């Protein structure tokens, strides 16, 4: 039904963007999922489990697999939110319009829900943003935003834009809690999506943290479920990645418990401002 396009009767919550679009608060990330079957299966399994939001990017090389999983699921496309991103090499007005068309074609879609500037770089994000504004005017995209932007990048963009970014997708997990950027984005009504919400694997050690383990035990949930619920209760969109059917299902089962104020505080206090992923200041491979 059309109401499913607006995520009205469903188990998951949404965050509302400044243009009144409702964005599902939990999605499936697909970075490092191989194109073809691995991605298609992950996406299909996520949709079967109840997910209605997939996060991909041109540079993940698996937009084909994402669209294949959506089609294989049989769920009407209007009920699913798809995010993708313009890569560094495609920044600049005309290159961004072209990159969008390529992504839309690979995905097999008539429109994309959210299109993001993937990394700021230094010199082309303003012109890139103008292309996103054009795509939005043309109704090719339902929402437009950025990723890995710091307050200084956003302030610079604000001086030139007609439509302010609706989303900023940034690294955010219990060791790197982005307090300053979150304050800035709250002030200016820019929704935050957390990438590497689980720390991007075992190296970072988040899922073995003792505090998370104790909270998990109290709720008979897993540490991953606790982290995802912490994201939810902070009003953050979260896009945990798994290619494993069981873990995909586990990460969705977060709507039937609540963390207390004290549990939320305990997780907040894990912050070390320890960045696990790439730094917006110097990560811009592939610029042209
Ligand atoms: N905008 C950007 O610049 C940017 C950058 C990085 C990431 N992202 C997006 O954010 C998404 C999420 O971040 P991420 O992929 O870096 O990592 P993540 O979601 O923080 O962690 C994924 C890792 O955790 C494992 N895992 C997932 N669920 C689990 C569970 N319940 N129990 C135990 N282990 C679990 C996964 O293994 P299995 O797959 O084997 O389950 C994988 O090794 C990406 O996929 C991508 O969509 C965006």
């Amino acid at each position: 039904a059309h109401h499913h396009h607006h995520h009205m009767n469903c188990n998951y919550n949404c965050v509302t963007l400044h243009n009144s679009v409702r964005m599902p608060q939990l999605g499936l990330g697909v970075w490092r999922a191989q194109d073809g079957a691995e991605t298609a299966n992950a996406v299909r399994w996520a949709i079967e489990a109840g997910y209605r939001h997939i996060d991909t990017a041109y540079i993940y090389s698996n937009e084909r697999g994402v669209g294949q999983g959506i089609r294989e699921s049989g769920v009407p496309r209007e009920e699913v939110w798809v995010t993708t991103k313009v890569w560094n090499s495609d920044q600049g007005y005309e290159k961004t319009l072209a990159a969008f068309e390529r992504s839309r074609e690979l995905l097999g879609l008539e429109y994309i829900d959210l299109y993001l500037i993937h990394w700021p770089g230094k010199k082309k994000f303003v012109d890139t943003w103008k292309a996103l504004e054009k795509l939005y005017e043309e109704k090719k995209v339902r929402a437009i935003g950025v990723s890995n932007f710091e307050p200084h990048h956003l302030t610079e963009l604000f001086k030139s834009c007609k439509i302010r970014p609706m989303v900023n997708q940034v690294e955010l997990h219990p060791l790197f809690q982005q307090r300053t950027l979150r304050e800035f984005c709250k002030q200016h009504n820019i929704a935050i999506t957390a990438w590497s919400p689980l720390g991007s694997g075992e190296e970072a050690g988040i899922l073995k943290n003792h505090v998370l383990g104790e909270i998990a035990k109290k709720h008979n949930k897993s540490p991953a479920q606790v982290v995802i619920r912490w994201d939810i209760q902070h009003g953050i969109v979260t896009i945990p990645k798994s290619t494993n059917k069981g873990r995909i299902q586990e990460n969705f089962n977060v709507w039937d418990f609540k963390l207390t104020e004290e549990e939320m505080r305990q997780i907040d206090e894990l912050n070390e401002d320890k960045r696990i992923g790439a730094d917006p200041d110097n990560f811009f491979p592939g610029g042209e």
